[PDB]
């Protein structure tokens, strides 16, 4: 089961030290459970602009989720979530960059808000996408529903609204089962 998956995880300056923080141990939850298996990873940070973490080669090369983290800094800008997905689409799912033709192309985008800036994500559509949306601003029906236009179909499935960043512990802990 080859699958691909990229982290796209929020770094705008709305989230605090340690929800950010919580991020980074959640993906690192989820790349442990999934050593040795068929699997590779790769991680972009997105704020105002977009910082590839690890491509899938550097993946590859160390399969090591807290060296492959170690230098991540917060960016602390704003939320560009149209750029950040087509920036994956088009910059990181790459041969070139260790990404395998034959593979499952998934993409788990976390996030504190609604994007801050506009377009289409077109180019990334046949990627399945799941959206994590956390915290005070997804707490009606109608502020969730700003996040489904960034996730496959239907939102009831790939769109996960969590309270608190600490309740990315809970989400682990039922995605893990799922293995
Ligand atoms: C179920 N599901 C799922 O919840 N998420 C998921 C993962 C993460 Cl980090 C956050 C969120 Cl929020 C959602 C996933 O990535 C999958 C989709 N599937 C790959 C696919 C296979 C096919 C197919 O047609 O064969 C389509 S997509 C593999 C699943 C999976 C991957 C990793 C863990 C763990 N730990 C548990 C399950």
């Amino acid at each position: 089961m080859n699958v691909d998956l990229v982290f796209l995880f929020d770094g705008s300056m709305s989230l605090q030290p340690d929800e950010f923080q919580k991020i980074l141990d959640f993906m690192k939850d989820v790349m442990k459970k999934l050593s040795n298996t068929s699997y590779q990873f790769a991680a972009v940070q997105f704020s105002t602009s977009y910082k590839t973490e690890f491509d899938f080669s550097d993946y590859v090369k160390r399969k090591d989720p807290d060296a492959l983290l170690k230098h991540v800094k917060h960016m602390l800008l704003l939320t560009n979530t149209f750029g950040a997905i087509n920036y994956v689409a088009t910059e990181v799912f790459r041969e070139e960059l260790g990404a395998r033709p034959d593979a499952t192309k998934v993409l788990i985008i976390i996030t504190d808000g609604e994007a801050t800036d506009s377009g289409n994500i077109d180019a990334a559509k046949d990627i399945i996408r799941y959206i994590i949306g956390i915290g005070k601003h997804f707490q009606t029906k109608e502020s969730q529903e700003t996040l489904h236009k960034f996730a496959s179909k239907p939102a009831s499935e790939f769109v996960k609204i969590l309270d608190t960043f600490e309740k990315l512990k809970d989400l682990f802990t039922e995605l893990q089962k799922k293995i």
